[PDB]
């Protein structure tokens, strides 16, 4: 099941139809697209094909060969040599060499060597040699003609004749640019109707190169407005036309047909074995359970998953996420090679040992986008995402808001609330306030293309960085299973627990990490959650009067939704993801989605899921996707329905899956909290959210 | 000193030296008006230079194979490494990936270390002059060349076969216990951040290299640089590379660290002269983004005198100031001001506004923390100058004692004594 | 050993390799700040910051005494009260003024000019 079947057969269709015409005609084919790589090459693989049909192929002009700065014609004439060097035909082999001799005179006569060039008093007979250059077509042609009898007077047990004599110039996408000009007018001029030639280039090369040099030579005629880039390319267009006829060019497998395809395919196309088993794993056997027809599109990102357990599929599909998967063949299998099963996280097992190779595997993914995100980057976007990785654990959220506030800025000249934080501290920017300027930047009257990506990539970046430090944490678990017995203790019903917290995170570096980057808010702190009108007239503030007065499980109503202590003034946290000791009689804003960002909150979840193992996962915010599902919920007497959208509803919804387990709690405390409530008074679940 | 190999590597030899004098337009062919047809032949030699250099590579490792003494086993490849590629002479290392293209590329194991995309760089250098026309002509752009550089390198180098190290993030994540035992397993740093061989077992090797840092600075210059704005950079100063770190390791080892034992007299005479050391390794840190104008306005400060330091630093915070207004406040009211009429306050307030200012960032923050190094290095030279000579005013002391105790001579003393 | 002042090797090396990085730095593929990084750790290497040694600038020269100048040409020489330079003992000599207002102080008794 030959991948580039097709293409083939129509090469084989285009030499049928000019073997009927025998009159020294122009004859060339020129081969774009990817086809390369491991070993079906279609360079090697056609050149294979066209000797067994009794075509003579000259060894492939490959880089190498055409950095021996010798002309296409010395190249050939040396093969030539060569082979009637091989063996040891008397008759023709004379002609052979005689012609030879003159080919070689006339591109010395060429390269003004001659002694025609060099000699104060001219002779008659050196006259002759100039001949031979102002007639190299017929000597060509009684070159070619006379070695294509040579080589048909060496087969043994009369086999075939030779059809004709094919030079293929391969790898040719990038060769000194200017050069491959210099090897179109050798084409052009010495082996245009003499032999078949395959060009083998991409896309516009030759447009590309010949325009490098006609524009040098149409200085004076472009500056003064003679003529303009129109005329030079239409020149091009009718020199390529005549050189390579447009019947005569095949294209191959770019990106659409490659991302199309099935991942089945292309491992076929490796080999008939190789398959991805329903791990997202590379397999062998049979597997009986693989799922090799995904295609590569999303093949990419379901694989991405399961060895970071990160669903980078995004929402938006202005965000260019294609600009990553592969982009060609060669692409694909070394993505194959660094991606093939970095110790694949299962669902099997106690779910417990995956933690390890997960991070490392964000690692690995880290470098590989690296690689990719290195071409569209000029300086500044290098320069940030550097300074990011290296920001500490807190600066980070500083630099990315005002290097997407530079993007702004871009679009600008030709007030909002989101756009009115550059004098503002690192420790009150969090993560909601990063969401939300991206969401304006890709609602704004502004520039487009360039940035979305640059929106995208930022997101992956911080989604790698904030699993890299919750799997850290989860690593460290032991030193704070405590605090989680403590918070059941604290909000299952003070000062001392705001005081053990404290000290359990100074204790894992990775937490204050993991906190510091969503300093307290991964939603934008200007969301609506009630799709009717505005967003609200009083609804998200409070007052938290006096503790005698506060009612039941107050605590709860602390750090769920209520994520500052700040009446709502220079060097303020303003978010303190800590435990909150609220004043009398305060303004306090309301955060419903807080509680998977809290320190208490967190390592009770980090504890439950490293310890208990049964079928749910708790909440983890470790992927800013999670904010775009988040965005796009409904959450619609009014605080109630929001609140069990918050703790039941949110569990598009795919990105919540987790490598873990099959579904997603929030915090597994509020079902035994729901429990006391029935002392003191899926069906079940939701009675108890309810 | 074979026999049946070695001649064959000879002649092998002989034609790859034919190809590349024939690619240097060196042999008789290019020189000659009258060809003959034997040197076609040596053009061949370049046209197939391939196969000529599978053959010599070939014979070359079975000639290696024939000298193995005892039977050890034979060799798998050779391999071709290139070490110290950061920084050859920018477009030479061009001129080799092209030769490793050209001539090594399926032929051995080539192991290039080199840093970064100085590849890519390194590339365009070439391709960008190879494409004048199209890029002022608008045919195309930067990112057609750097997708050419990315397939060509894609190939060249396969993405699973390159191999980071220890760049600034891990070098600075690590403990200093962890590098020091990367020098010898010995080596550690006391409770006073002194460098320690035997067992202490009071050492603190487990700080990490980014804290360890300041900790050590500070008990050889008492003073704690660590900022509590962090968007100061001053990350910018600790090591950079491993080579840094060892350097950095080997200017501050001892200096005579300031401990706590004795009477707490005599580490003062010690403590000014580590403050000039340091102050000399912050200059040599602070040389690569300093262009014309800080360079200038430091090197100012440093003979500025005493007093004139002062109008120097709030000038050049309202340069930066200013080139950032066009696109009242009082702390920005000082340059028609005497330079006895700014004090050291209206600096921090005016660095603290900067800090604040609806406008440029990044550098100018730097910039902040360098200055406030530098009057805090300032300050303490001064400070344990005056400290020296104490004895020189003892008695005003037990003047002050008896002034404020319970005048205008008083005044006069003081004034004499400074 | 090397023996030069201040910068030079980094502005020395800056202007070859600024020559070698034209179509990166006019494309903005890089700026003067990769050059510089370049050219700081080859010195890095070269020469050590530890094996590195600056000695009076005109910081110090400015602060000391006109008197150890003075002996540091030969310690017989010195400056009287009429800021003359003086060889004996004088015992009315000053020399303790620092280089910065002998300056002035020597303009004066000379050009009866502050």
């Amino acid at each position: 099941n030959y991948i580039f079947s097709s293409q083939l057969d129509k090469v084989n269709l285009i030499l049928e139809h000019m073997d009927t015409v025998g009159g020294i005609h122009s004859r060339n084919i020129a081969i774009t697209g990817d086809r390369g790589t491991g070993k079906t090459s279609f360079i090697e693989t056609l050149k294979l094909v066209l000797e067994k049909q009794n075509y003579y192929v000259f060894d492939i002009v490959s880089p190498t060969v055409l950095s021996s700065h010798l002309n296409i014609l010395e190249i050939v004439i040396s093969s030539i040599y060569r082979e009637i060097d091989q063996f040891i035909d008397v008759h023709d082999r004379g002609r052979l060499i005689q012609h030879l001799k003159k080919v070689m005179n006339a591109i010395a006569v060429e390269k003004k060597q001659s002694d025609y060039f060099k000699q104060s008093k001219p002779e008659i007979e050196m006259l002759t040699d100039l001949s031979h250059r102002t007639f190299l077509d017929e000597e060509i042609k009684e070159l070619f003609c006379y070695f294509k009898k040579v080589l048909n007077n060496r087969q043994d047990s009369c086999k075939e004749v030779i059809k004709d004599l094919v030079l293929i110039i391969d790898d040719l996408d990038l060769v000194e640019n200017n050069l491959v000009y210099d090897l179109l007018r050798d084409i052009q001029h010495y082996l245009d109707s003499q032999l078949i030639v395959i060009f083998a280039y991409k896309e516009g090369q030759l447009e590309q190169s010949m325009f490098e040099h006609l524009a040098k030579g149409n200085e004076a005629l472009l500056n003064h407005g003679v003529i303009d880039s129109n005329a030079i390319f239409g020149q091009i267009e009718r020199f390529l036309t005549k050189l390579v006829p447009l019947s005569n060019r095949i294209p191959l497998f770019k990106q659409d047909e490659l991302l199309n395809k099935t991942i089945g395919e292309f491992l076929a196309s490796l080999d008939p074995s190789y398959g991805v088993g329903e791990n997202l794993e590379f397999i062998t056997k049979d597997s009986e359970k693989n799922k090799n027809n995904l295609t590569i599109r999303e093949w990419f990102y379901e694989s991405i998953f399961y060895r970071t357990n990160l669903k980078l599929d995004p929402i938006d599909i202005r965000e260019e996420a294609s600009r990553l998967m592969p982009k060609t063949l060669r692409e694909m299998v070394q993505l194959c090679e660094e991606l093939h099963s970095m110790q694949v996280i299962t669902r099997s097992m106690d779910k417990l040992a995956g933690v390890e190779g997960l991070r490392k595997n964000i690692g690995a993914f880290r470098r590989y986008i690296g690689y990719k995100n290195s071409t569209y980057f000029n300086l500044a976007t290098m320069e940030f995402f550097q300074k990011w990785e290296l920001a500490e654990s807190h600066q980070a959220n500083y630099l990315a808001y005002h290097f997407l506030m530079s993007y702004y800025q871009e679009s600008f000249e030709q007030s909002g609330y989101p756009l009115t934080l550059r004098t503002m501290e690192p420790y009150n920017i969090t993560l909601g306030d990063i969401y939300a300027l991206m969401e304006e930047l890709k609602y704004t009257e502004g520039i487009s293309a360039d940035t979305y990506y640059i929106v995208y990539i930022l997101k992956v970046y911080y989604s790698l960085r904030l699993s890299e430090l919750l799997y850290n944490v989860v690593l460290h678990h032991k030193l704070f299973v405590h605090v989680k017995e403590e918070a059941t203790t604290f909000y299952m019903a003070d000062k001392e627990y705001r005081e053990h917290i404290m000290t359990a995170i100074e204790k894992v570096p990775a937490l204050q990490a993991y906190l510091e980057l969503v300093n307290a808010q991964f939603m934008p702190q200007n969301f609506n959650y009630d799709r009717s009108g505005s967003r609200d007239d009083d609804f998200y503030l409070i007052s938290w009067l006096k503790d005698d007065d506060l009612p039941e499980y107050s605590r709860l109503f602390k750090s769920l939704f209520l994520n500052s202590e700040v009446a709502a003034f220079r060097y303020r946290n303003l978010y303190s993801y800590l435990p909150l000791q609220l004043t009398s009689a305060t303004f306090y804003k309301i955060d419903f989605l807080a509680f998977a960002i809290k320190a208490d909150l967190l390592m009770y979840n980090v504890v439950r899921f490293v310890e208990e193992e049964g079928d749910t996962i708790p909440y983890f915010m470790s992927n800013m996707f999670h904010i775009d599902v988040f965005v796009r919920h409904n959450y619609n007497g009014k605080f109630a329905y929001i609140a069990k959208q918050i703790v039941f509803g949110l569990w598009w919804y795919k990105s919540f899956d987790t490598v873990f387990g099959t579904k997603i709690e929030a915090l597994h405390l509020l079902v035994d909290i729901a429990e006391q409530i029935k002392i003191s008074d899926e069906q079940k679940r939701d009675e108890q959210a309810k």
